[PDB]
């Protein structure tokens, strides 16, 4: 059995991950769980998976969790703080780490697992957006095995050749016969909407994700294709791909999750249901497979599969992301930060749907900062981008 | 780099493989070309690739080739006969042999390559349709590597995990996380045709293969779906799959060439242009890749992709193939042979389109002899099934 520590175990990814171990108790053993302040869910997971440690990101939560565990008779050792999270990610005993702590808080714990040479199940896919160079370098200098969890990068991973799967990031694409990586996205709810109407779209309309449902923030990123922009940035880093080795394709049905084009003309693709348990189960079991609880894709109950090229006038964020990648990590993390501010603003009805792209671009222009050399530097750029975005949102709605 | 013998060089497959060689002079060198009576093509191929040997069906063709090669300075030595063909597939300094001689012929030549433990680029269905067990047991003894060239089987191979690829037939699908093999076909020209009208379809209507063009016989097999039936028989032998590990889907557009379903819900697929140089190049270069001259497929210029379950009322030949497999190599060899007779009879306007499946079944019901122990035994069953089929055709033509 493989032992693991789950960074951000109470979130959607963590729960799905735990569902997978529940489907394969013999194969997986939970050594440590780390979360934020959701004490109630953490108690249940502790009582259900018997981890050696449980870490909350706060003293009040740790004590409150420690009280309920003992009241229930559990002997799980409780801890709190970022440093503890990092220790769990580096436990001598654990084989793989599910990195699901989103945002800046997930940076160091994920980095800690990389240096420890663990097998990383990268769910915190946004960390490559800010620390792409830092992370891939650390990955190569420790031989840690990266296994992308997000649906798109996972599909690509599965469609990639073995020599690349192992040595992910520091492997040569052209040398393994790979022509390009085909990143796919639904195009959002405003795929066929008249451009002239994009400015009047409402938060409710923007949050109607085409197929499956998800958070409001990630729904809007899907409508602006900023999510495809961030994933593009991540892919480049994760698969050592150039601009000419990347292709973005709209696929409304989202049956195909992404593909890889090969030298001889072949295109390999991964398909399935929109259940995160599939990519998650894939990474956990790699190089083998395990039951994930996800039902088999029924090809007789599918909508006709179509494709199309992304129109940049309709998705400026997508072009904006590609441009930032060429600009550097300072640009990508600023774009990410700004977008986080403008999307929240749009959702709070402070700005129009179309202002998201305009304001994201405006923040990038004003930035012009020194490429971060460490996480703390990444943090500063981020902090500076959010305030610039906040000011623009304010001077916009004023 | 790779030394190779091409069995059936003057055919479609053969010319395509030479084109791939022309695209990669540094990685492939032709040692021997084998063909039937097309000396004109053989001369051009011999002149362009300077093989060591070249063999034709008989002495007359050989004599003419030898003299024409001498006249133009070629030093290639000319041979003739089946034994000479079998010897070329077993040349000690040969790494791969493209097995493209079809029908009962080619059986011994491909088995000769398997018997010499070489890498076989299998472009001959007869082998697995008639000698499925014999050949798979044979590659198991010699440890020869089978690399499937036909579009569907190649696609499956590409979508199978590495451990299975390096141990065909010998590997266990379940232990490697594979739930099933998804074999796809166009459904032919009569996919939406009213069932009662199939009895009146003409040779010309049947020979209108949906997407690209091909021989009349192969076109008829796609119309009756006997082609998928035979491929169903091969797939089970080649990948060691049981009835429940096989699925046959109709995909009209033929962009997806086949797929494989995994235990976690993932479905891997191979897509591309309808150009045989892709799978041929794939096999020649395995485990690596090489350019094939084939253009990358344009996802923005495709028809919506669809799937549907094949109805046995519409495709009795398919079900008949599945039943034949259960009965053994005698049944499949018998089915294959009867079908060649009934299709030719239909093309000659001797029987109705619907008479193909009807007579195929009838001959199977009259075949006694079972499970052959060697190629000679299969040949004998083949010969007997053809006679029974000819009689039933003649009896029907009155
Ligand atoms: O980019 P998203 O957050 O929308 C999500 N993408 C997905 C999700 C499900 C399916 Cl079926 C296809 N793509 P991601 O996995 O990247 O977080
Ligand atoms: O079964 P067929 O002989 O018709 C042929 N099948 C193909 C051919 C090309 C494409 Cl694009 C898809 N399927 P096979 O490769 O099996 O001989
Ligand atoms: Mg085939």
């Amino acid at each position: 059995g493989k032992q693991l520590t789950i960074l951000g175990s109470t979130g959607s990814i963590g729960c799905s991950t735990l569902d997978v171990v529940r489907h394969n108790p013999e194969h997986f053993r939970v050594v440590a769980l780390v979360a934020g302040k959701n004490v109630t869910r953490m108690v249940e997971q502790c009582l259900e998976f018997s981890p050696r440690y449980a870490v909350m990101d706060d003293e009040a939560s740790a004590k409150l969790l420690k009280t309920m565990l003992q009241q229930q008779g559990s002997r799980t050792e409780v801890l709190s703080g970022q440093q503890a999270a990092c220790d769990m990610a580096a436990l001598e005993d654990v084989d793989q780490v599910m990195a699901a702590i989103v945002g800046a808080a997930g940076l160091l714990p994920t980095l800690a697992a990389i240096r420890a040479g663990k097998t990383i199940l990268l769910a915190n896919k946004e960390s490559l957006v800010t620390c792409g160079r830092l992370f891939m370098d650390a990955v190569k200098q420790s031989k840690a095995q990266l296994l992308p969890v997000d649906s798109e990068h996972n599909a690509i991973f599965q469609s990639l050749p073995q020599p690349i799967q192992h040595n992910l990031g520091y492997a040569d694409l052209e040398q393994n016969g790979v022509v390009s990586i085909l990143l796919t996205g639904s195009g959002g709810p405003f795929r066929e909407t008249p451009l002239r109407d994009l400015a009047t779209m409402t938060p409710d309309q923007a949050c109607r994700h085409p197929n499956w449902s998800m958070g409001r923030k990630i729904s809007v990123d899907s409508a602006t294709m900023m999510n495809k922009g961030l994933e593009y940035i991540e892919a480049r880093w994760l698969f050592n791909a150039s601009a000419s080795q990347m292709e973005v394709l709209i696929h409304p049905q989202s049956v195909i999750h992404s593909m890889v084009r090969y030298q001889d003309g072949s295109v390999l693709a991964q398909l399935g249901e929109p259940d995160m348990r599939t990519p998650i189960a894939h990474t956990m079991a790699w190089p083998n497979r395990v039951n994930s609880g996800v039902k088999p894709l029924d090809f007789c109950k599918l909508s006709a599969l179509t494709f199309a090229a992304p129109d940049y006038d309709r998705y400026p964020c997508l072009k904006l992301a590609m441009e930032a990648f060429e600009q550097g990590q300072a640009a990508t993390t600023a774009l990410n930060a700004a977008n986080e501010i403008t999307v929240a603003a749009f959702l709070a009805q402070q700005i129009r749907f179309t202002d998201i792209a305009a304001l994201n671009l405006s923040v990038l222009e004003k930035m012009d900062m020194r490429e971060p050399q460490c996480v703390d530097d990444v943090l500063s750029v981020d902090a500076n981008a959010r305030e610039v975005a906040r000011k623009e949102v304010m001077r916009l709605a004023s």
